[PDB]
């Protein structure tokens, strides 16, 4: 865009002169009738007038013209309307570190309208990505990707229609297609682990995937943990050279399980509180193995389940229900309130109580109402957005701040008897939808009832 | 395209003056016939009038001119009317996997009017294409090809007549001419299957 200001002062000095020549003719008429006491007359007249004029003239003139001009211009090119910049991090959930990390990613609009596919350049290189780490670290800010040319001298471009669709729909997703990265190997010469720039994990990962059984487990803080364990493919003679792997041995060595009393346990929790899931090939093979073993409960025969290559075993927790992505979300009515009952002292501003770290991740927020002796609903602060009332503690006593909406002040106890109810919403009950219509009456959704105490009992 | 808005306020203060000098001649005539009960007369007259005038004048003037101007412009270059972008996937229906996949493809209009022949760049590299698989995977969205050049700093250009024919006929086909890609071989030393970047399936 550009703005132009212009001033203009014009002095116009003008001359003029003139002559004129007029020639005028004229023919007059007249009649007249006069009358007196005894005298009457009449008269007839006519006149012939010529005339001739000549007008000589001259003029001088000034003019002072002052002008102020304001102008504004907005140029645009429909092919190069917008430039993009991503703020991204790198996450290693694996087990081995990867060196010289260069992911190949993709900017995508809409359903599958791909804007661009970009390989990570030398500004975007990560030297080390150790497992259970981020690049860059979590305290630091994520990195910026804004380039297309392998030499980082050209920005990523968006045209006009995609720009309009982006500002309408706000749907811009990011895909991780493939990741480049090297292995550093040990040297027996001097002990120094050195990077081979020639070899990459691209050589190695399909070799691992085609020779192992994969097991995903989420009993450690509802987080999907994947481990691949070498197991025998019978149709491959080299693959049959491995020792046999039972399922129980695999679960023992892979997840740190134990039988402290002859019973397979993850931490202090029994294996029988976990449920098993298989894809169709692995489920068929487990069906065949249980048919041969003449057993029904799999939990009894875990030391006898022979594993094979390319198996897939999902092991979850029965108490909490999950989504399509197997993310923790919210259990049965026989689980919530069945155990969320602590003996603690009631107070103002908020509720100091200890909620189990696993259990709290399945709740989206809380609802605080007040019940009459006869029974009346006067929700303290309604709407989905103001629903979140939970916080973090330094000693383990996760707060529920009731002094959040009452003018940055405390709850209104109109009577000591007045019952103070606090409820919670499972992620499968209250949704991501925030103030769709701004009304959003919190009464119309599944609410469980955990805490219920008398105000006078509070003291 | 560009739009321009313009406002203009003009104050014009004007002066004028004048003189004039008129010289007028005039020749009048007259005849007259009078009649009574017993009295009849007649009369003849003529007149000679000179005259001379001089008009001296002066003028002052203001002018307030307010203007609002709207303008719109659409520039175009007939050789560079359109830019292209393909959304494509890679399919392996074979039996052996192929590594560092770089297909050579072709954008074609009409019957055989080839727009462009583009080798896959480093944004378009596929490290692994195992058989009975796609690059990228079917849940993900296909990849974008929009740059014929090596360092990939030039969009895929279409001129005017091809642009008109494309928006009329909607026939834009894609050919797969040849595919670059390497073999990884087994090593008897450590069991590790390693890529020879020198050899390619073109030999084989």
């Amino acid at each position: 865009q550009s703005t132009q200001n212009t001033d203009s002062q014009t002095r116009t000095i003008s001359k003029n002169t003139s002559t004129s020549r007029t020639h005028t003719s004229e023919v007059h008429g007249n009649a007249e009738v006069h009358a007196s006491f005894f005298d009457i007359g009449g008269s007839v007249s006519a006149g012939f007038s010529n005339s001739n004029s000549s007008t000589v003239a001259i003029d001088h003139s000034l003019s002072l013209a002052g002008e102020r001009t304001w102008a504004e211009t907005m140029g645009l090119n429909t092919a190069d309307t917008a430039r993009l910049n991503a703020n991204i991090r790198y996450v290693n959930t694996g087990t081995a570190p990867i060196y010289n990390v260069l992911p190949t990613t993709s900017l995508v609009l809409g359903k599958n309208q791909t804007l661009a596919t970009i390989k990570a350049k030398e500004n975007q290189l990560s030297q080390i990505l150790a497992p259970n780490n981020y690049y860059p670290s979590k305290n630091l800010a994520p990195i910026a990707l804004n380039a297309q040319d392998d030499f980082s001298s050209t920005p990523i471009t968006m045209n006009y229609n995609q720009f309009l669709e982006l500002e309408k729909t706000k749907q811009l997703r990011l895909d991780t297609d493939q990741v480049y990265g090297n292995i550093a190997t040990y040297n027996f010469e001097n002990g120094r682990v050195r990077v081979d720039t020639g070899s990459n994990w691209s050589e190695v990962l399909p070799q691992i995937q085609e020779t192992t059984a994969r097991i995903i487990f989420n009993g450690k803080d509802l987080n999907l943990v994947e481990r691949r364990i070498a197991a025998v493919n019978p149709s491959d003679p080299l693959e049959t050279t491995k020792p046999d792997m039972t399922l129980k041995e695999a679960l023992k060595i892979a997840f740190g399980f134990n039988e402290p009393n002859g019973n397979l346990q993850y931490q202090g929790k029994d294996i029988t509180e976990f449920d098993f899931n298989f894809d169709q090939q692995t489920s068929q093979n487990i069906k065949n193995q249980l048919a041969e073993l003449n057993a029904t409960n799999i939990y009894t025969v875990l030391d006898k389940i022979k594993l094979n290559a390319k198996m897939n075993i999902l092991i979850r927790d029965k108490r909490f229900h999950y989504d399509r992505n197997n993310i923790a979300v919210g259990a049965d009515e026989s689980v919530v309130k069945e155990a969320h009952r602590e003996v603690i002292n009631s107070s103002t501003e908020g509720l100091l109580l200890n909620i189990d770290k696993d259990i709290r991740k399945i709740l989206s927020g809380y609802i605080v109402e007040i019940e009459d002796t006869e029974g009346l609903k006067e929700v303290i602060n309604d709407r989905y957005d103001m629903l979140n009332i939970s916080s973090l503690r330094q000693d383990g006593k996760t707060f529920i701040d009731f002094k959040k909406y009452n003018d940055k002040l405390p709850l209104y106890i109109s009577n000591p008897n007045y019952k103070v109810n606090v409820y919670a919403v499972t992620k499968e009950n209250t949704i991501i939808n925030p103030s769709e219509n701004g009304d959003t009456s919190t009464n119309g959704i599944k609410k469980i009832l955990i805490f219920s105490k008398k105000g006078y009992e509070i003291g």
